[PDB]
């Protein structure tokens, strides 16, 4: 897969949220 999932998760989780890839890169969500 073309995107660093566990990288985003653990970011976001600093933020307090989850993280998501979508396609070619991810992002944070908070549900």
């Amino acid at each position: 897969a073309f995107c660093n999932l566990r990288r985003c998760e653990l970011s976001c989780r600093s933020l307090g949220l989850l993280g998501k890839c979508i396609g070619e890169a991810c992002k944070c969500v908070p549900y």
